[PDB]
């Protein structure tokens, strides 16, 4: 395991345009390409994105490499972030894992309601972190992939992902 596989897991892979949990249009491994609600808008989206013109269809070696670069961006985000820098560098490897799968899905504007949570991971209050992070519209929306990562903080370990 590892932040790759842990977001392949949770994103799955998918070669044509498709639209995420919340209705957007996506591709790939979870790549976001708008929130318009414009396919033609998601196709030029698309076509920037890959350099070429795609008609809405990618290889899977062009997932990996828009994946790549996703957490890429994801991370280096986190350590821009004045609030969310301190939580993830006093973070163990698989807690920060988990951090930044929680990014990548909701970016660090869908994130900063998680004030509390933080203060609890980085005081390493696992448990009551867990219970906290569950009192969340992201818990309730995504509840099976969101016990997940919540597991990953509680524990430190992969075991939700085994
Ligand atoms: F602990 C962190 C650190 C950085 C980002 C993030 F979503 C989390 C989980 Br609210």
């Amino acid at each position: 395991m590892n932040i790759f596989e842990m977001l392949r897991i949770d994103e799955g892979l998918r070669l044509k345009i498709y639209k995420d949990t919340e209705g957007y249009y996506t591709i790939g491994i979870g790549h976001l390409l708008t929130k318009s609600p414009s396919l033609n808008a998601a196709k030029s989206e698309l076509d920037k994105a890959i350099g070429r013109n795609t008609n809405g269809v990618i290889t899977k070696d062009e997932a990996e490499k828009l994946f790549n670069q996703d957490v890429d961006a994801a991370v280096r985000g986190i350590l821009r972030n004045a609030k969310l820098k301190p939580v993830y560098d006093s973070l163990d490897a698989v807690r920060r894992a988990a951090a930044i799968n929680m990014v990548f899905q909701m970016g660090e504007t869908g994130v900063a309601g998680f004030t509390n949570s933080l203060r609890m991971l980085q005081q390493k209050r696992w448990d009551e972190a867990a219970v906290n992070l569950a009192k969340s519209r992201w818990y309730n929306q995504t509840p099976n992939r969101a016990k997940r990562v919540i597991t990953t903080f509680r524990t430190g370990t992969w075991d939700a992902y085994k």
